[PDB]
């Protein structure tokens, strides 16, 4: 039986994302999961990083560094008690999932600052092993995401621009660079424009999915082993992955786009 | 004289952030600015959007959406009072700058959570009047941003991928949204790598360019004029302008890329 | 007709204290008295003090000091207004209902907070005029309390210890102190255990008692003219008053007891 | 090494009350005290009781009562995790600090919420075992209170009157209820108007009390023995204390004065 972390973005009850959340727990508990919460609104966490995140003497008081000073903690076991519990949460977890309301084309801040509190350097991520080398690389990410806009408005042609683009800060930029393999998003388009019968068809599907998680295909990252990891070289791609590159018209992702057309729903769909 | 807001998101005085937000202050005061302040950690602004934001009784308790309640509170003049201040702020000022570290590839937190609280409906923006049409179309907006990672991770061949798809959501979902024309960037890039001579050069380059700021060409995204802004036609693209860009080898803008090449620094550099 | 202002803490519509507030204002209107509510949890009041309740510039920011600053508030006119609205039903009410449920010997924190939010300085006390001097001296106070606890717990034998001792902080200590005569509680015990007929008699018997409540006999306690109100003489009563009371059997009240019997039911039970 | 919690109620880190809380710190850890924090301002902690704090399925959601629904979420597991987290303390704990400023004449609205969302029934609580028989019992407790008013004003004699009755429905009513040792409150009077030198020593004296502070004598309140605690008897003393007691001149405690002389300084001073 593998363990699951649910962390949920939502202050109300009531709410879709509520819901979805009550049905993932149901769905892998039923196929024999281990499931934890991090109801971070029921919670009442914190999310504001400072240096009360560090409960040991700090190595340079007078000019306060929190990536420096949070490692050190990290380490020498002096992190805030709320911090270290959520820690164990991830350590534990082969699966987590991440259930929130777009908001402001993101994460809610109450997320955004669990991020920031709770992946701390070493922990979370390195950069002697950025990305696929990454700390959670035996784990799998994925986001559970409810918007007020139509999937229309998130198309190509749509007025708030391809989805695909907002996506990729956090699924390459915070998930993918401490390891992870990101799973497809469950998209949840104008959720407040849903009738009742179909949104009971949502969670039903979202049950289903969860029955075959841990088998999926992940998002496509262009690996690390086609870049320089290392200052001389800029952390660029190297000299031979660019020349094959320059004969073939689509870009590798999203932000591997290379001025080239970006493959189609790269942090939608798998390969 | 022309008003000023810098809002800034970082703990220490000691920091680089801070000297950055001097130094905007000083440049934009010598050139007659009137110059106001949101330093969000100095305020304790609390960033996690709430029921208790609205001071009074909520229209539905029993099932309490943010977005309407929210609106209805600012329409009543039921605002709390530390969100009506921020709004007031905002109200007066022609340039807005956000000084912050780029923190998971995007704002830090209490950054994210100022927008959530402060952004109300009718107040920052309406669907009835989207993006270039919006409250805020009489102001600019300027992000600075200072990072850990060297300008080359955020190339196109870099590790990280390329700049402009990060700045996309921040610079198109919350600021362009709400009606703001958006400068470029002052990008810092690994400033924790860089000696104090040029430290002391990237303060004066940014004071130089205040010292003109508001003849800048802005940033380019797409017009509204170009899309069907209602639902029945899904906020798509009007059909007229799609076939016409279907001649130019470039996308309008990074989230407006139709599946071709994004135009080279859409969101760092102006036409 | 008189005013009377009705201050309910209880979140249950369903709950015998909202009965109670709801017999009260019919047999209150019935008598032709304007009524008018704070149902603080209706309200989706927020009970805690902080600088936020200060809308104007503060004296000192750096040294913020609760009482000062919002008595400046106060005078300025720059209170959040949620807290000047109930200030505006307390100037207009003569008669002031507080219907609780007694929580932890004492008033709900929801209702503590009301006090510290609203009764400010200079608005409902000054130390020039404590006690029977005080701004609301022409008003009157009443507290309708319901317990789990039977009268026989609160009795002078019963295991809680004499009601009269839990009741004095609140009645002498926030409702005297403002000037308030308070008139003799309506103490509902063990309500839980009250059997259908004898609530509806409970309901009745109240409204009964309000169709007189203005010409009642109030609570005693010590007046102030029997003190020496200065910081030489240490707030002491004077001495003339100390010599005569040394020859009285019983202290004046439960907190003048003077190390002698308290007179029975000094704060159930007028003379 | 014994196990202390420091609950602190003030918003101003630049407070005398949280110059005492890092005093009270101090001088624990220099004892080898593990100590543990709940700075409610600075936790934003949510001290409204309602609905919310039971994650799962009510009992009865028609007729919604507090005390039933809590306890029963209590015992099944599904109380708010932010309550859970404060039980987790408490629980951990050997010694419990409250420092706090008097605010009318009680505990602050955030510390009264604290107590009625964290001291949940058999928890915290149960009828079958009150007083000194309840959960807490093996655990010790003491108010660190600072007033305005100085403490002539809180004698006998004084206009506010006796102290003792301030603190006998806290001190009995919330902390020994259930089961705590209460010691001797740390009360420090008109701390507005103490010159410097005496304000660092009422620190010092302050952490010299605490080097020794599980070695004191608790206050004294009457044994539950003294009573029949059953509702038949309605938690009466014993007829054959009650015929003891009636040649004694004296009362046993504030609330257990029985119409006579309260013993001095009982809830100050241990006997
Ligand atoms: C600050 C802020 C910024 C925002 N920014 C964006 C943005 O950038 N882009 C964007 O597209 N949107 C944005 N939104 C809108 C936001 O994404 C949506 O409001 C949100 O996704 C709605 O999800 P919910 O869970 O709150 O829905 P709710 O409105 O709470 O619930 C949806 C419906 O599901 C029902 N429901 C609840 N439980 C169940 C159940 N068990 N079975 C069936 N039905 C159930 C509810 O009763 C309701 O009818 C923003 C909102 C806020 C507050
Ligand atoms: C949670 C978190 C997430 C992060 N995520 C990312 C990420 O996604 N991408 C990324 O690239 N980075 C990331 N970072 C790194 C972050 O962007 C940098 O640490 C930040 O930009 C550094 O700016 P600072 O103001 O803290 O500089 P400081 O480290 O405070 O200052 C840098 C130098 O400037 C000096 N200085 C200060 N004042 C002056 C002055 N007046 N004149 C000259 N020198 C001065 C300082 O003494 C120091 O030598 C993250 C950091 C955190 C904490
Ligand atoms: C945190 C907390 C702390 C507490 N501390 C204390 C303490 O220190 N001391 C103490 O003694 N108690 C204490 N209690 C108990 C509390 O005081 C009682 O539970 C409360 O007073 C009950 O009043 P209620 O309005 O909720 O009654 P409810 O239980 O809501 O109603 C009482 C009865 O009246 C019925 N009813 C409702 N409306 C009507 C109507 N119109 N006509 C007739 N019947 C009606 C209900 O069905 C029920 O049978 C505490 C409770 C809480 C939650
Ligand atoms: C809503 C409300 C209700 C109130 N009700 C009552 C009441 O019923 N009865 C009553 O008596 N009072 C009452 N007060 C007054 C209140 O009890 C006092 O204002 C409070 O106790 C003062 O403590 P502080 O920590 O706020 O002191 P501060 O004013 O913050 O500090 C007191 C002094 O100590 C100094 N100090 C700070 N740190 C240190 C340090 N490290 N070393 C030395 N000195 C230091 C400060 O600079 C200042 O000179 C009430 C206040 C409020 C806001």
């Amino acid at each position: 039986g593998r363990r699951a972390l649910i962390v949920l973005a939502h202050s109300e009850r009531t709410s879709f994302n509520y819901a979805m959340k009550e049905a993932a727990a149901a769905a892998l508990k039923k196929k024999g999961w281990e499931v934890v919460e991090s109801d971070l609104y029921a919670m009442n966490f914190n999310p504001i990083i400072s240096r009360k995140d560090i409960t040991g003497k700090l190595k340079d008081p007078a000019n306060f560094q929190y990536p420096a000073e949070s490692v050190l903690a990290y380490k020498e076991g002096h992190l805030s008690p709320d911090i270290v519990a959520e820690q164990k949460k991830l350590e534990a977890a082969d699966l987590v999932i991440f259930q929130f309301p777009l908001q402001w084309f993101g994460v809610p801040a109450i997320l955004k600052g669990w991020f920031e509190r709770v992946f701390i350097g070493e922990f979370a991520y390195t950069y002697a092993a950025m990305y696929d080398k990454g700390p959670f690389r035996s784990k799998k990410a994925v986001l559970s995401i409810t918007t007020g806009g139509s999937g229309s408005m998130y198309s190509l042609q749509g007025i708030h621009g391809d989805m695909n683009v907002i996506l990729w800060p956090i699924q390459s930029g915070i998930l993918h660079f401490c390891g992870f393999q990101v799973l497809e998003p469950q998209l949840t388009y104008s959720i407040g424009h849903t009738p009742a019968d179909a949104r009971i068809q949502i969670l039903e599907g979202w049950k289903k999915r969860l029955e075959n998680i841990w088998d999926e295909t992940p998002l496509y990252f262009a690996p690390s082993s086609l870049f320089d990891l290392n200052f001389q070289a800029g952390f660029l791609m190297k000299k031979e992955v660019q020349d094959e590159e320059k004969n073939k018209k689509f870009g590798l992702s999203v932000g591997h786009h290379l001025g080239k057309s970006i493959p189609t729903d790269n942090q939608i769909k798998a390969r």
